[PDB]
DNA sequence: TGGGACTTTTTGA
DNA sequence: TTCAAAAAGTCCCA
C-alpha cells in the first residue's frame, strides 16, 4: 500500500521557512486527516449519490485528497454490484473506479504549482489509454469564479496574520471579503467564508484551523457568518496542544452542514491535559473518546456574539457571576496599552548603563516587563526608558541623540510616522500621555498563565505587554485599589476570566482589555474583610525579610469569602 | 529537539 | 491625531 504521507513530506522538508509562512505551506498530519476524512465520508450513500464532489480548495500536496481517494475507492468497491444492477451495467466495474474518481469525486485548489504536479502525479499512480482528466486548479481560491458547488469540503486553509499580509493583497480582502475581514482579521477567516459561500445544500464542511476566531475580538463577524449561514456539528478545542510539530499555534477541528435540520446542538470536545501526545496514539476517535477529552453540548440558537463554550457547570458559575455583579471594570476604570516605542533598543537601557549618565534623569522613566508583575505588587524596575518626545531642542543633547539613540536611527526612520513626517527620528512611536502613567495604577501582563494583577506604587511605564487602569474619581469611594486587586487575584476570578478568555498556547491565556474590560465586579458585606485581607497580603509581599506562606493562607480566606458573596 | 520562560512593533481604524 | 489587536509566536538548552 501507498504511504500518502511521504512525498508531501519531503516537499515540506525542500522549502525553508519564509516561503513557508508566507504562504501558509504546513501540512496536517495524518491522524487529524483520517479523523476529518472518515468524519464526513463514513455514513455517506454512495449508492443514492455515486458522484460525490469533495474538495480541498488548499490541497497542497494532497494529504486530504489521497486519503479521500482511498476511502472513495473502497466504498465504490464495496457496492460495485448493487451499483451495477441500479445502473449503467457496463459502466460500473472495479476496473474502471479509479478513471470514476479522478472525473467526478476529487477537487483540489492551490496556488502551488509543484505541489499540483505532485498531487497529480500521485493521483496518477493510484493505478498502475485515454489521459483522465483530474481536476486539480492551480489559482487563488479567494478570486477563482467557482462554477459549481460541492458535496464536501475538507483540508486546512493557510494562515496569515495582518502583519504578514501584503498591502494590496489585503485592501483586495478588505473590498470583497467585508462580511469576515476587518481590522486585525486572518486570512482563513476568508477561507471559511468561501468554503460555507460554494458548499451545497446539504453538504458537509470540516477543517482545521487555529482556534483564536472562537473568542478574540477580530472573529466576531466570521462567528457571526458561520452562526447564520451553516448548522456546526462539531467543534474539537484542542487548547494549547501541539497538532503541528515545530508550530507554535493552537488549532481546532469544525465540522458543520447545510443540511435543512431541526436539531441546533453542537458537540464540543475539549482537550483536559494538554501535555498529550497526539501522533503516538492510533486514531483521534479514541482519543477524543476518552478521559483526556471532555464533551458537552451548545444550543447554537443561543450563541450570542460571543461563543462561551463550557459545560453545565462552568455555564452556571458564570451566569451566577454575571447576574450577581451590577460593575464591570470597564463601567469603574480607564484602561490604557502601554508605550509602543517603534525600536526599544534604542530607548531602553539598563539603569546601570553608563550611557545614562548622558541623560538628564527628567527624561528618565521607570521601565518594566510583563515578568516583573507578580499578584499584587511589582518587582523593582530594572530598566529606564527614555522619554525622547520631551527632547524638543535637538541642538542641545546632541550627546544623547548621536550616542544613544541614533545607534539605530535608520531603523527608526523605517517607523510608519517617521516616514509620513508625523514623528521626528528620534521620537517615540507611541508615547501615550504621561500623566496616565505617573500615578498610582493597576498593572496586568498582556499574556499570563494566571491572573495577575499588581497595584503599582512607582510610577512605572511599560511597553505593550504591560496593561494599565486606574479607577475613576466618581468611584473610589465605592471601590478601591487593594479590593480590586484582592477579588481579581482569587482563583474564582482566575477561573471567571478564563471561561471567556483567549486560549493563546500551552500554559497562556491573552490578557488584553478587550476581554479584561468585561470582568464583572460585585461590592457586599464583604468588602472590608476582603479589603483587609488584601491589604494584609500586600504589607507581608512588600517587606523586604519575609515569607510568602501566610499570603496562600489569606488568599484561601479571601477565596471563601468571594465564594460565599458569590453564592458559588 | 521538544519543552519552558518570555514577549515587539506593525497595523487598521 | 492616536487608540489597541495580533501568536502557522520567538528563542534557548539539556
Ligand atoms: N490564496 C490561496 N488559494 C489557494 N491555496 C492557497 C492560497 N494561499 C495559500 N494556499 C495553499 O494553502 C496550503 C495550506 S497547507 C495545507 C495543505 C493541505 N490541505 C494539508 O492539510 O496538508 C498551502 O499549500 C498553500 O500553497
Amino acid at each position: 500500500s501507498q504511504d500518502n504521507f511521504l512525498l508531501s513530506k519531503e516537499y515540506e522538508n525542500s522549502l525553508d521557512v519564509d516561503t513557508k509562512k508566507a504562504s501558509g505551506i504546513y501540512y496536517t498530519p495524518k491522524i487529524i486527516v483520517d479523523y476529518i476524512v472518515k468524519k464526513t465520508l463514513k455514513n455517506h450513500d454512495i449508492i443514492k449519490n455515486p458522484y460525490p464532489r469533495i474538495l480541498d480548495i488548499s490541497c497542497g500536496c494532497g494529504n486530504f485528497l489521497l486519503e479521500v481517494y482511498d476511502i472513495l475507492y473502497d466504498l465504490f468497491e464495496e457496492n460495485i454490484y448493487e451499483l451495477k444492477k441500479k445502473y449503467d451495467e457496463n459502466y460500473w466495474t472495479v476496473d474502471n473506479i479509479h478513471r470514476h474518481i479522478l472525473n467526478y469525486c476529487i477537487y483540489g485548489a492551490d496556488i502551488d504549482e509543484k505541489a499540483i504536479s505532485i498531487l497529480k502525479d500521485s493521483l496518477t499512480n493510484k493505478k498502475v489509454e485515454s489521459d483522465i482528466k483530474i481536476n486539480l486548479f492551480c489559482c487563488d481560491s479567494l478570486k477563482k469564479k467557482w462554477r459549481y458547488k460541492f458535496d464536501y469540503i475538507v483540508g486546512n486553509p493557510p494562515y496569515i496574520g495582518h502583519k504578514k499580509l501584503e498591502k494590496k493583497y489585503k485592501k483586495f480582502l478588505l473590498e470583497k471579503y467585508s462580511e469576515v475581514y476587518k481590522d486585525k482579521a486572518d486570512l482563513y477567516f476568508c477561507f471559511y467564508k468561501k468554503i460555507i459561500d460554494i458548499l451545497k445544500q446539504g453538504g458537509i464542511g470540516s477543517v482545521i484551523t487555529p482556534r483564536y476566531f472562537l473568542e478574540s475580538l477580530s472573529g466576531k463577524d466570521l462567528r457571526e457568518y458561520i452562526k447564520s449561514n451553516v448548522n456546526v456539528q462539531e467543534i474539537v478545542d484542542f487548547l494549547g496542544a501541539n497538532i503541528f510539530k515545530n508550530i507554535g499555534v493552537s488549532s481546532c477541528i469544525l465540522t458543520f452542514d447545510k443540511k435543512k435540520t431541526k436539531e441546533t446542538y453542537i458537540d464540543v470536545f475539549k482537550i483536559k491535559n494538554e501535555d498529550i501526545c497526539i501522533n503516538k496514539f492510533e486514531t483521534l476517535e479514541e482519543l477524543l473518546k476518552s478521559s483526556k477529552f471532555e464533551h458537552f453540548n451548545i444550543n447554537q440558537r443561543l450563541l450570542s456574539d460571543e461563543w462561551i463554550l463550557v459545560n453545565k457547570d462552568d455555564e452556571t458559575f458564570y451566569n451566577k457571576i454575571q447576574e450577581k455583579c451590577k460593575y464591570s471594570l470597564e463601567d469603574i476604570a480607564i484602561s490604557f496599552q502601554g508605550i509602543i516605542t517603534g525600536c526599544d533598543k534604542a530607548f531602553i537601557l539598563s539603569k546601570d548603563d553608563v550611557k545614562l549618565n548622558l541623560v538628564d534623569d527628567k527624561f528618565l522613566k521607570c521601565w518594566i516587563k510583563s515578568k516583573n508583575i507578580n499578584k499584587y505588587i511589582v518587582d523593582k524596575s530594572e530598566y529606564r526608558l527614555i522619554y525622547s518626545n520631551d527632547i524638543d531642542n535637538e541642538n542641545t543633547n546632541k550627546r544623547i541623540l548621536d550616542e544613544i539613540i541614533g545607534l539605530y536611527k535608520t531603523k527608526l526612520e523605517n517607523r510608519r510616522e517617521c516616514k509620513s513626517g508625523i514623528r521626528k527620528w528620534y521620537e517615540l512611536q507611541w508615547g501615550r500621555e504621561k500623566l496616565f502613567f505617573e500615578r498610582k495604577k493597576i498593572m496586568y501582563p498582556y499574556k499570563s498563565n494566571e491572573n495577575r494583577f499588581a497595584i503599582d506604587y512607582d510610577n512605572n511605564f511599560s511597553s505593550a505587554d504591560v496593561y494599565s487602569f486606574f479607577i475613576k474619581e466618581e468611584y473610589l469611594d465605592k471601590f478601591s485599589y487593594e479590593y480590586l486587586v484582592g477579588i481579581l487575584n482569587s482563583s474564582v476570578y482566575d477561573k471567571y476570566f478564563k471561561i471567556t478568555a483567549k486560549k493563546m498556547s500551552k500554559n497562556i491565556y491573552d490578557y488584553y482589555p478587550n476581554k479584561v474590560m468585561k470582568i464583572r465586579i460585585f461590592r457586599d458585606n464583604n468588602y472590608e474583610e476582603i479589603e483587609n485581607l488584601s491589604k494584609q497580603i500586600i504589607s507581608i509581599l512588600l517587606n523586604k525579610s519575609i515569607d510568602k506562606g501566610k499570603v496562600e493562607k489569606l488568599q484561601i480566606k479571601m477565596d471563601n469569602l468571594i465564594m460565599d458573596s458569590l453564592g458559588i
